[PDB]
DNA sequence: CCACTAACCTACTCACACC
DNA sequence: GGTGTGAGTAGGTTAGTGG
């Protein structure tokens, strides 16, 4: 299990994460999207962010002191039953595995992820 | 050495289609 | 109401960044 590799932010990327966090700590999708293109970092790294500075920002203001969802991914009973064969496998695939379940089924390689989080929790 | 943090994780919840 | 499952939330853990 290896994870991906780690990125490091630009000073203009930092700048413009905070500002739009600022503004709205609770982006909905068509907002990621919009600021992973104009910063040039995939989505799914700026929704981690997201997540992690409120996790920062809450934790701070604790001793100190709704946009719309990503699309239901449609996923087919031919996928479903191909990440299933891998999930009874190995539950914690890593990104390398992530990837090749992408490449495989076509689905976006943050969607796998997601897929497996759900699933480990029910399953 | 060690503070910070992206990446990843659990747990619970919301959304929404479907019966 | 009940079920199923994709995408949200809070917040904890693992491992790379860089002082």
């Amino acid at each position: 299990r290896g994870r991906r590799r780690r990125l490091v932010w630009t000073p203009s990327q930092s700048e413009a994460l905070r500002a739009c966090f600022e503004r709205n700590p609770y982006p909905g999708i068509a907002t990621r999207e919009r600021l992973a293109q104009a910063i040039g970092i995939p989505e799914p790294r700026v929704q981690i962010w997201f997540q992690n500075e409120r996790s920062r920002q809450l934790r701070q203001h604790r001793r100190e002191s709704p946009e719309g969802r990503r699309k239901r991914t449609a996923v087919t009973g031919s996928q479903t039953a191909l990440l299933l064969r891998a999930f009874e496998k190995d539950r914690f695939p890593g990104i390398a595995a992530r990837e090749e379940l992408a490449r495989e089924t076509g689905l976006p390689e943050s969607r796998i992820q997601i897929w497996f989080q759900n699933r480990r929790a029910r399953h």
